[PDB]
């Protein structure tokens, strides 16, 4: 199922970089997550946390800095549905990032961590992923 | 007939902007156009003529600044095909405009004339338009 799927950055990643995310959410997943991490370690540094949560329906972003995670921040709701495809961007801006989800804006997160701090693109959790795009 | 597309740009541009062009080729198609104009008038400055060629099997990038082209850049062959379909991304980075052709970063435009002067975009010639959509 692709999971969990990793990205190395070696550069990191500048403003004007898309993160394109299509995959399945199978017809019992619980959530997903795609994090933008300061290193390969568990528990690394996370200048975006991305959690759409199905059970919940919820989607909750955070960050996660020297180990603590910052206050979350909720989307308008879940544009996600067990059983159903769905593509994703991640836009990384000089001021934030952009999740676009079904080709609508969907929420903006503004930076918390220095973006040149990313070096790895994780996804996991109940996903079957398509395919993950950095450019 | 064939009259370009246009979309104003409100805001502008910075980086992070990302253009969506999806569309079709025609069957018996020459060849289209996707610009980045400075502003409304006939003949405004173009920092970035974006010019996938059928007939001479080429895509040639350029500007304009006072009626007059630069150095012409061109891409690794053509990822477009007479009668079918295409998704292309142009994305605003701090260094230039990165064009996606289907799921493939295609080349690197470096900045020509300043991106805060960019505020239109126009789309003409031999092309099918489905979607534009700036994100």
């Amino acid at each position: 199922s692709n999971v969990p799927h990793k990205s190395s950055l070696p550069e990191g990643i500048r403003p004007g970089t898309v993160l394109a995310i299509r995959g399945l959410v199978p017809p019992n997943a619980s959530r997903f997550h795609v994090n933008l991490l300061c290193g390969e370690e568990q528990g690394s540094d996370a200048a975006l946390h991305f959690n759409p949560r199905l059970d919940t329906s919820e989607v909750v972003f955070n960050s996660k800095e020297q180990g603590s995670w910052g206050r979350e921040e909720r989307g308008p709701g879940v544009p996600f549905q067990r059983g159903q495809p769905f593509e994703v961007l991640i836009i990384a801006s000089d001021d934030g990032f952009k999740a676009v989800v079904g080709d609508a804006q969907y929420h903006h997160f503004r930076h918390r961590l220095p973006l040149a701090r990313v070096r790895l693109v994780e996804v996991g959790g109940d996903v079957q992923l398509d395919s993950v795009r950095i450019f």
